[PDB]
């Protein structure tokens, strides 16, 4: 049944996926959508195949049967003969960072600040943080905590978007989509990175991968590790190279879903696809490369080394974690089960 169909979110991750779709003389397409749950809402129609999620869509997803397929995966020194495709995936370190300039600005003194995340409803932007926050406050008021911010995928005129940019021209303002400046995790470190906001809800690799000359980017062209600090718990403020011990949580990593129906047709020609445009792919660098996009984490993050099978063909609990999967059922409380379209 070997033709698979991408549905890519927005206008840039369209044109990478049309780009891949012609260098793979068409055993990819690509279908488009301006959100990732209108993505959501076409593979279920089976009108698109599959796309890779971060956590918090995978639990949106699930719940409307959609399966886990394959899992990014980029890298630890310790797992090391273990072949990438087969090696098991830690998930990523979810912080929050903030300006080392802003002295005296702790976990504890959050109420009422200036906040940055990558969008509503994921992992480390969203979930992960607010969790705690309805958490620690006893209020499901989480739209009153920050006097403003930059949350793709709210009310574009409510204070959860007053932060928000749009695209070069001012249209699109608050999408959850790239054409926002502010969008997904680099847009998010971005938005601090410009002093728009006071923290920033990202993961680590973020703060690394955008400071210190990894960018390029001409807003990150002159950051450095040394002016930001991750907020911890405990109330204390750490250096970034201490995420292992000043995190908020642990996450899962992004995956690729599909129909259940369609997973192992879509898990193959990915193995493949992958074989050919992946890390060392025999046509990578020198025509197309599956996970690069030049700073932009465009249908795949830019850090991902391969993409893996999941062992113990998991169901999107068992892959999310009952700590993470209760995580969002509290949360979601605010705003008991059923696909939600
Ligand atoms: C926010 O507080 C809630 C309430 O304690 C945390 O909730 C529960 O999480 C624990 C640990 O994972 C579970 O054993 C309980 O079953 C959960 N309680 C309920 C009523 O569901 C919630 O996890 C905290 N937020 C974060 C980010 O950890
Ligand atoms: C935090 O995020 C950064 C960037 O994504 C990660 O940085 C790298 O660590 C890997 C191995 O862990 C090395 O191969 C790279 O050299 C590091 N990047 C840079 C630019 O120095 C880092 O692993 C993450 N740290 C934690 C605690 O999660
Ligand atoms: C397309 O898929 C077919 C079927 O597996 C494969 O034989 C062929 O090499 C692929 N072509 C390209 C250009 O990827
Ligand atoms: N998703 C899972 O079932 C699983 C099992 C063991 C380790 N990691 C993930
Ligand atoms: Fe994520
Ligand atoms: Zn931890
Ligand atoms: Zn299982």
């Amino acid at each position: 049944y070997t033709r698979v169909v991408w549905c890519a979110v927005g206008p840039e991750e369209q044109k990478k996926c049309q780009q891949w779709s012609q260098q793979s003389g068409q055993n990819v397409t690509c279908a488009t959508a301006s959100t990732t749950d209108d993505c959501i809402v076409l593979v279920l129609k089976g009108e698109a195949d599959a796309l890779n999620l971060d956590g918090g869509y995978i639990y949106t997803a699930g719940k409307c049967g959609l399966v886990p397929v394959l899992a990014e995966n980029r890298k630890s020194s310790k797992h090391s003969s273990l072949d990438c495709v087969l090696r098991p995936t830690e998930g990523y370190l979810a912080v929050a960072v903030v300006k080392k300039a802003n002295e005296g600005l702790t976990w504890n003194s959050l109420k009422d600040k200036k906040s940055c995340h990558t969008a509503v409803d994921r992992t480390a932007g969203w979930n992960i943080p607010m969790g705690l926050i309805v958490n620690q406050t006893g209020s499901c008021a989480f739209d009153e905590f920050f006097s403003q911010s930059c949350a793709p995928g709210a009310d574009p005129k409510s204070r959860l978007c007053a932060l928000c940019a749009g695209d070069d021209q001012g249209l699109d303002k608050c999408v959850p989509n790239s054409k926002e400046k502010y969008y997904g995790y680099t847009g998010a470190f971005r938005c601090l990175a410009e002093d728009v906001g006071d923290v920033a809800f990202v993961k680590n690799d973020t703060v690394w991968e955008n400071t210190n000359g990894e960018s390029t980017a001409d807003w990150a062209k002159n950051l450095k590790r040394e002016d930001f600090r991750l907020l911890c718990l405990d109330g204390t403020r750490k250096p970034v190279t201490e995420a292992q011990s000043c995190h908020l949580a642990v996450a899962p990593n992004h995956a690729v879903v599909s129909r259940s129906d369609r997973a192992a047709h879509v898990e193959q020609v990915l193995l493949h696809q992958q074989a050919l445009f992946g890390k060392n792919g025999k046509n990578c660098p020198d025509k197309f490369c599956l996970f690069k996009s030049e700073t932009k984490n465009l249908l795949f993050n830019d850090n991902t080394e391969c993409l893996a099978k999941l062992g113990g063909r998991p169901t999107y609990e068992e892959y999310l974690g009952t700590e993470y999967v209760t995580a969002i059922a509290n949360l979601k409380k605010c705003s008991l089960e059923a696909c939600a379209f």
